[PDB]
């Protein structure tokens, strides 16, 4: 490594949570230069209809991979990243200024987190993509460290990233499980075999979904129901907290002391032991009732939310999974998103939300071990996966955690 080593990020070569350097003043500001004949651009990604998003799309398709080519839509790419508070500077485009060809890209999304006893703004970082042309050119280092300034100049000075490479020290790991919904399309397109074992139709009929128990009262979830959706997720992340009840009621809000080298030291935060946080979530997501009502929403073949409503019209129960379109024949995989089971199991939550998935075309599901997964995908038709992700924090410490003490999923 010749970039990673440079940056305030937890090395290969503790138990303690905080920030690694408070510099709120001493960090550079002017923009970087590209070598001749490339220029920056903010990617219009706010018109659909653009150019920009034309040449971020082709680009993504054509070169967002590590064969089969994901194809992330230009509706789920608004959805993805127009998020609420999003900033026009934090979509950076790089192209050729001699034929206008977009060559490079890299995003930030502005979320709200909480990491054990402090709460803050800050940046996930994804999409990051150069020309495949262009590879070796250490282009990449170079978009890292513009989109670190745009974030910084909005006084956000953290970031959360995953990646399949192990790159720095990650404070978890995530592994894909993988269930199989539509057999002949996977078999056909070569992604699944035949047990030598078993046939076609004992296949077909090992991974059905079993609808002979269904839970009445999911629906998909609608705008209106923002404040209950909000609530919800409130009362899940209080039942499964790592704080006390007075810390996750009185949360030191970093935005207000991030300006300070003296006041910031306030978030630092010993532990005893690791196993103290055991199966307990310590980092998550914050979803005010804005943040639900564009997340947590419907947009075909992009993003599906259910909830359960009582008799009383009071939701439950919510599940969620995003879809990506991929491409080796057309295959529509489901990932699982946010998920909260209260008047069900979570195998049966999950169970509804496969079927749901089947019904919108989707030929597998996707599911990671984080937060409370592994109660569904132990001892059950998922098939664990060789994918694994490394969630790294930018200028945050973290000790390694278990992936169920993890409560963000990224697009
Ligand atoms: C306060 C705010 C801070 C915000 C910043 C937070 C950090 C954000 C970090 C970004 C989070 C990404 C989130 C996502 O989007 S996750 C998905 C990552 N993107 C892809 O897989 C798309 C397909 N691949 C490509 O387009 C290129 O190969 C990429 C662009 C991935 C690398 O380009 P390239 O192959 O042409 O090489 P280079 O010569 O230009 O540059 C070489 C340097 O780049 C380091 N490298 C390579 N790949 C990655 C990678 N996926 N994350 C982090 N670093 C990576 C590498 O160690 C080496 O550094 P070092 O070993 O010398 O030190």
């Amino acid at each position: 490594h010749k970039f990673w080593n440079t940056q305030p990020v937890v090395q290969n070569d503790e138990y303690s949570f905080g920030p690694i350097e408070i510099e709120p003043d001493s960090f550079r500001k002017e923009i970087y230069k590209l070598p001749d004949g490339f220029s920056w651009f903010d990617c219009n990604l706010w018109d659909i209809e653009s150019q920009d998003f034309e040449d971020t799309y082709q680009l993504l398709k054509d070169h967002y991979v590590e064969q089969f080519r994901f194809n992330y839509s230009k509706e789920f790419l608004r959805w993805a990243l127009c998020v609420p508070g999003q900033k026009k500077n934090w979509l950076v485009g790089v192209r050729v200024n001699e034929t206008k060809k977009m060559v490079g890209f890299i995003s930030a999304i502005p979320i709200k987190v909480r990491i054990h006893n402090c709460i803050m703004n800050t940046s996930v970082v994804n999409f990051l993509c150069v020309h495949k042309k262009l590879r070796s050119k250490r282009l990449a280092p170079v978009l890292i460290k513009e989109i670190t300034r745009r974030i910084r100049c909005e006084k956000i000075f953290q970031s959360i990233y995953t990646c399949g490479k192990n790159i720095t020290k990650p404070f978890t790991i995530g592994t894909y499980w993988h269930r199989i919904i539509n057999v002949k399309k996977l078999l056909e397109a070569g992604f699944i075999g035949i047990p030598r074992n078993m046939t076609m139709s004992s296949l077909i009929k090992y991974h059905r979904i079993p609808a002979d128990k269904r839970i009445e009262g999911f629906r998909p979830s609608v705008d209106s129901d923002a404040e209950q959706i909000c609530k919800l997720f409130e009362n899940y992340f209080m039942k499964y907290k790592d704080v006390s009840n007075e810390t996750m009621n009185n949360l030191i809000n970093y935005d207000e002391i991030n300006h300070s080298a003296a006041l910031g030291k306030q978030a630092y935060m010993k532990l005893d032991k690791i196993e103290d946080l055991q199966d307990k979530i310590t980092i998550h997501q914050c979803f005010n009732v804005e943040d639900v009502k564009h997340y947590f929403t419907n947009i075909d073949k992009v993003i599906v939310t259910y909830v359960r409503e009582n008799k009383n019209k009071e939701i439950t129960d919510l599940f969620s999974f995003f879809i990506i379109e991929s491409t080796v024949p057309t295959i529509n995989i489901a990932y699982s998103y946010f998920n909260i089971a209260n008047t069900c199991s979570l195998k049966e939550l999950f169970n509804e939300m496969l079927i749901t998935a089947k019904n919108n075309n989707c030929d597998a599901f996707n599911t990671l071990d984080l937060m409370q997964n592994l109660q569904v995908i132990q001892d059950s038709k998922f098939i664990i996966g060789t994918g694994r992700l490394r969630y790294y924090v930018f200028n945050w410490k973290i000790p390694q955690i278990s992936p169920s003490n993890v409560g963000i999923i990224l697009f």
